[PDB]
C-alpha cells in the first residue's frame, strides 16, 4: 500500500540519518487527506529544498491527488530503490 | 517584476537564453493558467519529464505558495529564481 510503503522509505532515511524527511514522511503516512499531505511536503520543502525523499515524496502526493495511485508508488518503489542502493 | 505573471514572464525569457525549454513551456502554461489546480497540474506534467530542472522545482513550490494563499511569498520564490538565472547568465 501507499502508507505500507512510505513506513519503508521512512525506515531506509532513517538508517541513511535523514532526519526532517524521516519527520515529513511519518508525517505525510499519518494524514488525513491529500490536503494535509501537500501542506506537510510545502513546509518540509521550504526546510531542505535538496532532499531527494522530500523531492520525490511531493511528486508522489501529487499523483495521488489526481487519483493516480498506482503511479504515485511506483515513485515510492523508485525511492525505496535508490535509498536501498545508497545503503547497501 | 511586479505581480505573479510578470514575474513568471521574466523567468520565461532568462530560462529561455538559458536554453531551458521544457521549464519555458511549463511557465508559459503556468502563467497563461486558469486556476491554481491547472497550475499545478502543468507543473506535474513536467516534473515527470525533467524532475531536476531548478526552475521546474521553484516553480512547483512557488504553485503551492499561491495555492496556500501566500501569494507574496510565492512572488518571493520567484524573485529568488530571477536572480539565482541572471547570475547563471552573467
Ligand atoms: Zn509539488
Amino acid at each position: 500500500t501507499f502508507k505500507e510503503l512510505l513506513e519503508e522509505v521512512e525506515k531506509l532515511a532513517k538508517q541513511l540519518g535523514y532526519e526532517e524527511a524521516v519527520e515529513a514522511v511519518k508525517k505525510v503516512k499519518n494524514s488525513k487527506s491529500t490536503r494535509e499531505e501537500m501542506q506537510i511536503v510545502v513546509e518540509y520543502l521550504r526546510i531542505d529544498p535538496d532532499n531527494i525523499v522530500l523531492r520525490k515524496l511531493d511528486f508522489a502526493v501529487h499523483l495521488k491527488d489526481q487519483g493516480k495511485e498506482e503511479e504515485a508508488k511506483k515513485v515510492l518503489e523508485k525511492l525505496i530503490e535508490e535509498l536501498k542502493k545508497q545503503l547497501e
